[PDB]
DNA sequence: TCACACATACACACT
DNA sequence: AAGTGTGTATGTGTG
């Protein structure tokens, strides 16, 4: 078992390390276009969509691609 | 081979 | 309306 700087003892090393990296504020994944640094890969992956303009999540009726999952979920809820 | 174990991506939920 | 954090299912690695 792997203790952390919060009292949470994680089962797996990797989860402790992810948690600690968040604690420190380390941001190893930076954008090579704008210059913002993110602490996790998928954060930077999602952010890249604004540089690359990829607009996924096509609405099933209204035909409105959205960049972000929550925006698409709200539009599907409303429309 | 293969049975298992841990890392990592990705959905999903927040701020 | 994009950044931040968590939980978990593959995928890869290994003995
Ligand atoms: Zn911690
Ligand atoms: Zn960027
Ligand atoms: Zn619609």
């Amino acid at each position: 078992l792997y203790p952390c700087q919060c009292g949470k003892s994680f089962t797996h090393k990797s989860q402790r390390d992810r948690h600690m990296s968040m604690h420190l504020g380390l941001r190893p994944y930076g954008c090579g276009v704008c210059g913002k640094k993110f602490k996790m890969k998928h954060h930077l992956v999602g952010h890249m969509k604004i540089h690359t303009g990829i607009k996924p999540y096509e609405c099933n009726i209204c035909a409105k691609r959205f960049m972000w999952r929550d925006s698409f979920h709200r539009h599907v809820t409303s429309c």
